[PDB]
């Protein structure tokens, strides 16, 4: 990833305040709304089988939190997204076998509920520089098959 | 495509309040700032060299609003995509070459911007809705390349 | 799915030398190898631990057959792709929540398989309608997404 | 790019027997034909409306010569893929505004045109790696939208 440090500074004011509870509960039963087929990932999880279902599940709404705890991560070290990210890599590669498209797709979720969250000051640029993040993290969660 | 009673009445509601003259203009702009080679089509608009630049030109704006209208168009005939857009896909696909990658990205933005002035009220099942209908009207555009 | 007359001959001539006991195994098989993930919808077929267990897998060359002969009824019936797909739609997105990408995929890998068989008649036309028929058999079993 | 040895000394081997003078200028032209719209960024080419145009335009023949030599100067250095390809990653990206996509898509043709004149050589595992490859390769060369 590289920002313009206006792009930079930008995303990270925005991050400082943004709520993981309601940002991450809301990118992740978004996905498994939007994308039907993710729920296959959490059967384990129980009730998927409405949106109201999803967006109330206790799992789900915490599983999300975990999701963004991550990004806040990668948000720290957007200079080697790739070993911030190689053991995650590992876990959902090896071992979960996500498709590569679901990442994208997780991180499209999450720059709609950010624009959703981040109000007035989600302009065109600083949409660009999240989708350039979310874009390389996905990449990233990916290396384990590249 | 396939909207449920909900689903439909719901998209139609936020429909009814979108700004006409301002959401085109608005998804037209932050994909070309968003997604820069997208800005190769519009060269002829005039300056499209900063992000200020392309979301302030008027052509990028005025062109926006029938960007929009087509996509009225498409609610108004959800059963008939196809034949809705037969035209304007010799149009993007025979003589513009757009990828159809491209006109999926629209709607993605579409999406957020929708996301975005529509906060609380974009809920789950309206994002999965007007997911659906954005992805349904790419793929008529697409259509002469099929 | 827009063939010409010229098209469809050259497709449907090159179409009745398939060997329809391997090539679906070999695409499946190759699929497998290629994009690992798709290995998490058939964990009931056996040792998939390595490329030469895989393209052994007796129940990968069963299913291949299986695979190849809905794309053999997808070819003659283009004008009724949908239609045609309906069940299997229902199978592989509601059943099964196959990835639309893996559609997209599995014809891409059809496609390759072709080639890698034919040549000599596989010009750059057969395989640009090739393509084609593969895309438009994905879009049918994603419908029931759509 | 990661390869396994066994991977790597495939890959090697095949790429050895590849007619530098031929096997590019059919990659761009199947390009050109099986995913007509990018076409337009070839400016300079002529005529490219009928599938043997494109095919036997000498621009088409002496362009796919320099593609496949940069393709080879990744296959020699894949531990340093972003920085064989920073020049060519600017020149596409900033100055010819070329989609990351079509560099997906040129190399998945490439990955069918080797299938084309190898045979069973191009075993599942070797196609594996060429798709790994040619993935790297695309990645690479979109860097500066990243
Ligand atoms: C693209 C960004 C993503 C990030 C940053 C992310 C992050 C995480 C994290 C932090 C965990 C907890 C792992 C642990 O410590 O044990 C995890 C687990 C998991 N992730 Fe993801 N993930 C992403 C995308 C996806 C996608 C797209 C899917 C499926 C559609 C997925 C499915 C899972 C599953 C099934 C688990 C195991 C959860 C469990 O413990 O039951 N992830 N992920
Ligand atoms: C996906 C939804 C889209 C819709 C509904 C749409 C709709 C339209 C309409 C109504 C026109 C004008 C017809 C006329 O006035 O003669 C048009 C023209 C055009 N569209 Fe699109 N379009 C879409 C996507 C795209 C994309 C993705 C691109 C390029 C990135 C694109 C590039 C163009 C260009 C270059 C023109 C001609 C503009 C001019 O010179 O006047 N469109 N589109
Ligand atoms: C793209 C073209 C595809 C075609 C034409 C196709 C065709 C079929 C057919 C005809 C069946 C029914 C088999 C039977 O009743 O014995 C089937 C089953 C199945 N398909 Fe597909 N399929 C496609 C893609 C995919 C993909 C991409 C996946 C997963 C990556 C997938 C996973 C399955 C599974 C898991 C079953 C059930 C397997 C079993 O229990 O034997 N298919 N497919
Ligand atoms: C993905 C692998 C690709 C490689 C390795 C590659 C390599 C190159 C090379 C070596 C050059 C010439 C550099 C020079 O002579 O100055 C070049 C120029 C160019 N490439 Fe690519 N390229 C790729 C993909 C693409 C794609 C997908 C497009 C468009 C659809 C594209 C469009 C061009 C254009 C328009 C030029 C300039 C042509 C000219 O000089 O007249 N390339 N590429």
């Amino acid at each position: 990833v590289h920002l313009t440090p206006e792009e930079k500074s930008a995303v990270t004011a925005l991050w400082g305040k943004v709520n993981v509870d309601e940002v991450g509960g809301e990118a992740l039963g978004r996905l498994l709304v939007v994308y039907p087929w993710t729920q296959r990932f959490f059967e384990s999880f129980g009730d998927l089988s409405t949106p109201d279902a999803v967006m109330g599940n206790p799992k789900v709404k915490a599983h999300g939190k975990k999701v963004l705890g991550a990004f806040s991560d990668g948000l720290a070290h957007l200079d080697n997204l790739k070993g911030t990210f190689a053991t995650l890599s590992e876990l959902h590669c090896d071992k979960l076998h996500v498709d590569p498209e679901n990442f994208r797709l997780l991180g499209n979720v999450l720059v709609c509920v950010l624009a959703h969250h981040f109000g007035k000051e989600f302009t065109p640029p600083v949409q660009a520089a999240y989708q350039k993040v979310v874009a390389g993290v996905a990449n990233a969660l990916a290396h384990k098959y590249h």
